[PDB]
């Protein structure tokens, strides 16, 4: 299927064990749709202050479209020194590995795979 239904946790940024997917524009987009495939994988709301508490490159889900069965359908684009690489809407927030911190919230998406 070209999109998948997913729940993503919503972390909080000081919970996060883990603050990247990896070391490349590449590595990071690979890593987060392993994670998303996989459901190890988490959202953290981007506010003042948290970006800078996580590691670059940033995986961010972007909304791709105006949301079937309650699901924003999302696309990945990552950053790397102020170059994103990908092209998409809104930002819904910053996806990182997720390794059993207790969420706040569910963020349902259709994801763009």
């Amino acid at each position: 299927k070209t999109h998948v239904q997913l729940s993503l946790p919503v972390l909080q940024v000081r919970d996060v064990l883990v603050r990247g997917f990896g070391d490349s524009v590449e590595e990071v987009l690979s890593e987060a749709r392993q994670h998303l495939k996989d459901g190890t994988c988490g959202l953290v709301e981007v506010e003042k202050g948290v970006l800078p508490q996580l590691e670059q490159p940033y995986v961010f889900i972007k909304r791709s479209d105006a949301a079937p069965h309650g699901h924003v359908m999302v696309e990945l684009v990552a950053e790397l020194e102020g170059i994103q690489y990908g092209r998409s809407g809104e930002t819904l927030g910053v996806l990182v590995p997720h390794v059993g911190e207790i969420p706040v919230a569910y963020r349902k998406v259709l994801l763009r795979k």
